[PDB]
């Protein structure tokens, strides 16, 4: 039913790459986020995989590094890359650390000032841009997957599990499983929700998984890790989730990977594997 902002567009694998603006309300600011529209949108309405990016990155760093393209196009899956935080909303301190503020929106809603009137990622999210992105774009708004990387990858899960029924397929790459077990979380959560524990909580895939009443994704959890990651030891901890998932019986392939990093060479190297995963729930 709508339009939206078109600041470029790029043919793609027979696709289209679309970078858009929009007027956001749940942000009260200008938000950018990307789409890559598959050959096969031009003849119906395609299954779209929201992909969540980690700390310092915008709406651009997936749709150029990912190499996520050409899988979407053989699979005729349309890809929805965010950004990761409000931007121009000048406040004080937000870019003094690049684990918090601009950059690390932590897919939630702050409630502790001066964040709470912008940072509002999950409510952006879920009550803004998946609907708009049914108005305005070729997608199905009713198979629609998600993954992300590390921050974004808490978002995934997070996400996923507090949302039921909004998002069919689910993966990540190296995510935050427990962020109120580690330092990039603490800081997070102090920061945006203050110090109470229970909207801490809520916020963590490993806690809210091991209160699931059933396995929310009987078709299984696919989660890739590399061995040399720099922050796999103090930040990620995917054992914890391990341990959530088969105390409730969710089935979950967590692979670890000898050599590869945190960063996108790995994320590359196993995107392939990702866009299957989620073709085959959706398609």
């Amino acid at each position: 039913t709508d339009s939206i902002k078109t600041l470029s567009a790029h043919r793609s694998f027979g696709g289209v790459q679309h970078f858009h603006e929009h007027a956001s309300r749940e942000i009260g600011l200008p938000m950018r986020f990307a789409a890559y529209l598959p050959p096969q949108a031009e003849h119906g309405k395609v299954p779209a995989l929201l992909y969540l990016a980690g700390l310092t990155c915008n709406e651009e760093t997936f749709m150029v590094k990912a190499g996520a393209q050409r899988l979407a196009a053989e699979l005729g899956i349309a890809l929805i890359a965010p950004d990761t935080s409000p931007r121009g909303a000048h406040i004080d301190g937000e870019s003094t650390s690049w684990d918090f503020g601009v950059g690390a929106g932590f897919y939630l809603d702050a409630t502790a000032a001066p964040w709470a009137p912008n940072w509002r990622m999950e409510s952006y999210l879920v009550d803004e841009l998946l609907p708009l992105l049914a108005k305005t774009l070729p997608i199905d708004g009713d198979r629609i997957g998600v993954f992300g990387h590390s921050m974004g990858g808490h978002g995934a899960l997070t996400l996923a599990l507090r949302h039921p029924g909004l998002f069919k397929s689910l993966s990540a790459f190296a995510p935050i499983c427990a962020p109120t077990q580690c330092p990039w979380g603490h800081k997070a959560f102090t920061g945006y929700l203050g110090a109470d524990t229970t909207r801490w909580i809520e916020h963590d895939a490993t806690v809210l998984m091991q209160h699931q009443p059933v396995a929310p994704y009987p078709a299984g959890i696919l989660i890739d890790q590399g061995l040399a990651d720099k922050f796999l030891a103090e930040q990620l901890h995917p054992h914890l989730l391990e341990d959530a998932c088969r105390a409730i019986g969710q089935p979950l392939t967590l692979r670890r990977h000898e050599g590869y990093d945190h960063g996108y060479y790995f994320v590359q190297s196993f995107m392939a594997d990702h866009l299957a995963h989620h073709a085959q729930i959706l398609n």
